[PDB]
């Protein structure tokens, strides 16, 4: 089998990404978060505490004639900025682009976080990271890829995110008109649960490429990439008058600039990020401060290939018995 489904931004600055799934019987359709850094299926539901729900279309498990309590199993999660979710479990029929899972573990929300409750465009999160991961207790569960792999063409899916437009999500087979030229493949640890790996250096603008192992995972549920202190700096000094603001957060930069790109190594192969990839627009309405695209691990303790590095590539996760990541151009 495979499916297909197209994945949309959320918002102008590409935030986050929405793609369609289908629960229940009859189907809900919710538009959920896809998430290779994390590893739970978690849904607004008929269970979240009304006053945490606005405007997210919510999953109602008592409507779904294959919904079954997973009886006992709870949840809870904590992200990397500070937002939270937690609820019960139900087992239900799951289906993304055509690809049907039966049996999923769909973890309906009683509690999320002010920043979930705030977007209204997401309506829960898909994890596709390893189920190492998944918050399931007593009995952890199985993410979605991991219960539709042995029924795929091929055990992978990929991720083709748009700069400020639609994309897609495959999975079981890989779309050879999707991407030019060839794929590069890098190994994979899983020891931390993630599609971690390790990029062989970066390139400022025309500057030259700085051969340099960068440890990091490939993350489509965070916005920003995130690296070494050191590689950050050395990308904003090519901005006039960027700089590190504690009051904001990060780098930010004037808005009448024009950004370079920034390359990072996959083997011996190159993805390009153009600068306007890099701009994520005023820090506030009207401001001509503007809020970058890159930066600082520092204080999180991985790196992270997150949208801005992703969405300039065609990546390819390959869930074969030896996982490995692939990147093309495209
Ligand atoms: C909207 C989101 C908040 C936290 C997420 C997890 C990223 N790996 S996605």
């Amino acid at each position: 089998s495979t499916g297909s489904a197209t994945t949309t931004p959320i918002d102008s600055l590409d935030d986050a990404y929405i793609t369609p799934v289908q629960i229940g019987t009859p189907a809900q359709t919710l538009n959920l978060d896809f998430d290779t850094g994390s590893s739970d299926l978690w849904v607004f539901s008929s269970e979240t505490t009304a006053s945490e729900v606005d405007g997210q279309t919510i999953y109602t498990p008592s409507k779904s004639t294959t919904a079954k309590l997973l009886s006992g199993a709870t949840w809870s999660i904590s992200y990397g900025d500070g937002s939270s979710s937690s609820g019960d479990v139900y087992t239900d029929t799951v289906s993304v682009g055509g690809l049907t899972v039966t049996g999923q573990a769909v973890e309906s929300a009683k509690k999320v976080s002010s920043s979930f409750t705030e977007d209204s465009t997401i309506d829960g999160l898909l994890g596709l990271a390893f189920s190492t991961l998944n918050t399931v207790s007593p009995t952890q569960q199985k993410t979605f890829f991991d219960n539709a792999k042995a029924s795929l063409d091929s055990p992978v899916f990929t991720a083709d995110l748009g700069y400020h437009a639609p994309g897609t999500y495959n999975f079981g087979f890989i779309d050879t008109t999707a991407y030019t030229g060839s794929i590069t493949y890098t190994a994979v640890s899983t020891k931390q649960g993630f599609w971690e790996w390790t990029s062989t250096g970066y390139a400022v603008g025309s500057g030259t490429f700085k051969s340099t192992s960068i440890d990091g995972i490939a993350d489509t549920g965070t916005t920003l990439l995130y690296l070494p202190a050191t590689v950050v700096s050395a990308y904003w000094a090519q901005v006039s008058g960027a700089k590190s603001s504690s009051s904001v957060g990060g780098y930010v930069f004037p808005c009448s600039a024009t950004l370079p790109s920034f390359t990072f190594g996959v083997g011996s192969a190159r993805i390009v990020i153009p600068g306007d990839y890099i701009d994520f627009g005023p820090i506030s309405t009207g401001s001509s401060s503007c809020f970058g695209g890159i930066q600082s691990s520092a204080g999180i303790g991985i790196n992270i290939f997150g949208d801005v590095a992703l969405k300039a590539a065609f990546v390819v996760f390959n869930g074969a018995t030896t996982p490995t990541l692939g990147f093309a151009s495209k």
